[PDB]
């Protein structure tokens, strides 16, 4: 189906039952040994040298088997590679193993944290105690040099050091058992700290994540105070605008994402941005998978990249590996980078010298290879999208809005708000799709006719659905359940028989409940909808006149503004309970595929969506600049 893009290609770099590694016998003799499966990929850039790290599972692909950490490195961007076994296992039994490498690059050093086991045949979280385990830190040093035009490099690996003595016996009364790195690429924070996200198993077997960091290049390590809820594993971390963003694997439920502004001391779920957006399968009740999560700069803009399989086949098949790019506001699906319906798995992404690559698993009959992918077609699309984002943000921020009684300048009022601006439906549209100017989430349309910057509705179900929970598996507007601002310019074209819908956020579930919204009636009054509260008519409007509508929701309170002023009933609680609402979609006009044959004769233009509640000054600015923001 969707797949590795034209222009892109790949090679089977770590070839199952084919590629050999320099296995070192007890006597020190080296033997090129065949490897059943290569798993747990990570590819990073160390001073210009590509370094690929992986589990070499010599005899079988099972987790509790004979495994050592293999490395392939290249000084020519993948033209050629050298192979080493960077970390040996204990050689204690037929199942001794060092596994699940988590890597940090600082300068010309590579810090690799692995889980080392001697003889257990069951899963690490299920062990009776931590006795078969050791968390091992290994430092590698990359040295390159050129003699007569040819550049080559070597990598020396230090002796492993166990961090077991630094592991607290308890965290808040929680008795600890074992811990392993989050798997994949970790980071050096802006303050120089080595930051490893770790997964901790407690005695009873619960798992949760934490930040383990070093302020002195690995001489000492500290476990920060904060942690994820239980149930989180294989965390990936990146630094964004002064905060650590921790993206967790969650078997059997949606992926939790946290932010910490204080080196992991305090964690706050990112309910307004990325938490619960991604998941393990269409139904979310399947085994989840490791994901890479890296911050990069493309076309002058800082963005985050995230990889994860759709896993339509379920369990560990992990078919359809996708790559997403986000600037913490918009979330773009770059596409599927694996091929057809092949099984993929754990993955890594790297942006080096303006070229994008991936190292990821492919699985056939549970025999694993690692492919090295040149994401050429994908980078081209990413750059195009980032240019769209920059261009539209700059354009909007450059509009000279009208001065207000307390302004100061090129004689312009406040800038049109662009911070937290997530989607925008304006001019571009056809008969079936109203395009998101930011190219992420389009709205579906019915019985509509184009007008400058929007659509005029006429017909049963005429209107548009901007999907929220209806996006399905990946819920990019999941933030709306926590807070949002929806804006639009509207005209009522023909009087309704009784009451008819105009704009709002619908809720999943029976009946036809709304979280917040606005309708209009035959008496030419507005009918704001505040959660489940009885709607009472208020105010006055006239046919054919343009009105500005703003819906705000934050802290469970909802307000509805018409022409910059709140309608009666605004400002009260719209969601009772502690459980987050579950918005199905935002409706524009009166869309529907069933139930009452709604036919709202209205025209709507310039629909803007923010992931926060706009303040009074921003609402006034939008009200005053309605004629200036359209893409027409
Ligand atoms: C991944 C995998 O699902 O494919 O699973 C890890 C854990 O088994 C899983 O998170 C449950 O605890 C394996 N790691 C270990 C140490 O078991 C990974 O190696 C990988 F197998």
């Amino acid at each position: 189906m969707a797949s590795l893009a034209p222009g892109s290609s790949r090679v089977e770099l770590f070839k199952r039952k084919n590629s050999t590694v320099p296995f070192e016998e007890s006597n020190g003799t080296i033997r090129e040994r065949v490897v059943h499966s290569f798993r747990i990929p990570t590819i990073v850039n160390v001073d210009g040298v590509m370094v690929a790290i992986a589990d070499a599972r010599y005899e079988t692909s099972f987790d509790n088997s004979f495994i050592e950490t293999a490395v392939k490195y290249s000084v020519d961007d993948g033209a050629t590679w050298n192979t080493q076994i960077a970390i040996k296992n204990s050689r204690a039994s037929s199942v001794s193993r060092v596994m699940d490498a988590t890597v940090i690059v600082k300068g010309n050093k590579l810090y690799i944290l692995v889980g080392s086991f001697n003889k257990t045949r069951n899963s690490w979280t299920q062990h009776r105690d931590g006795s078969d385990w050791e968390p091992l830190l290994v430092v590698g040093e990359v040295t390159k040099s050129a003699a007569n035009g040819k550049t080559t490099a070597t990598i020396s690996w230090g002796k492993p050091v166990s961090l077991k003595p630094l592991f607290p016996a308890e965290f808040d009364g929680i008795l600890t058992k074992e811990f392993i790195g989050g798997v994949g690429a970790a980071i050096v924070a802006s303050n120089g700290n080595l930051v490893y996200p770790v997964q901790i198993a407690d005695m009873g077997g619960r798992v949760f994540t934490k930040i383990m960091y070093s302020e002195d290049d690995g001489n000492t390590w500290k476990f920060a105070e904060g942690r994820s809820k239980f149930g989180c594993s294989e965390p990936a971390v990146l630094e964004w605008e002064g905060k650590l963003i921790i993206n967790n694997r969650v078997d059997g439920n949606r992926r939790l994402v946290y932010e910490s502004s204080d080196m992991g001391k305090t964690w706050v779920e990112a309910l307004g941005t990325l938490s619960h957006v991604w998941t393990n399968s269409p139904t979310s009740n399947q085994q989840d998978c490791q994901s890479s999560f890296v911050a990069v700069t493309i076309e002058g803009k800082r963005v985050m990249l995230f990889t994860h399989p759709l896993n339509l086949k379920g369990r560990w098949m992990r078919d359809r590996l996708h790559l997403w790019m986000t600037d913490n506001q918009r979330i773009f699906d770059v596409g599927q980078i694996s091929i057809g319906d092949e099984n993929s798995g754990y993955s890594s992404v790297l942006y080096k010298d303006d070229k994008l690559y991936s190292l990821h698993e492919i699985n056939t009959n549970d025999v694993y290879s690692l492919v090295f992918v040149r994401l050429i077609g994908e980078l081209q699309l990413m750059k195009s999208v980032v240019r769209t984002w920059k261009e539209e943000d700059n354009h909007l921020a450059s509009i000279c809005t009208p001065v207000v009684p307390a302004t100061p300048k090129g004689g312009c009022g406040a800038a049109v708000p662009t911070a937290g601006l997530v989607g925008f439906l304006s001019h571009s549209a056809n008969g079936s799709v109203w395009e998101d100017v930011y190219r992420c989430v389009d709205a579906n349309v019915a019985n509509a006719e184009r007008v400058p910057n929007g659509l005029k509705f006429n017909g049963v179900g005429g209107g548009a659905v901007w999907p929220v929970a209806r996006q399905g598996q990946t819920r990019r507007y999941q933030f709306a359940n926590y807070r949002f601002t929806l804006v639009a310019t509207v005209t009522i074209d023909e009087l309704p028989k009784g009451t008819s819908p105009l704009l709002g956020a619908g809720l999943e579930g029976p009946g036809d409940a709304k979280l917040l919204g606005l309708s209009y009636d035959k008496n030419r009054q507005w009918r704001p909808l505040y959660g489940a509260a009885p709607a009472s008519p208020t105010g006055s409007w006239e046919l054919h006149k343009k009105y500005h509508v703003v819906l705000t929701m934050a802290d469970r309170q909802g307000s509805v503004y018409v022409d910059g002023q709140p309608l009666a009933g605004s400002g009260n609680t719209v969601v009772r309970g502690a459980t987050l609402p579950d918005i199905s979609h935002f409706y524009i006009g009166g869309p529907r595929s069933k139930g009452a044959p709604t036919d709202s004769r209205v025209t709507v233009t310039n629909v803007v969506l923010y992931n926060r509640r706009l303040n009074s000054s921003e609402i006034r600015t939008l009200f005053l600049s309605q004629d200036m923001i359209g893409t027409d």
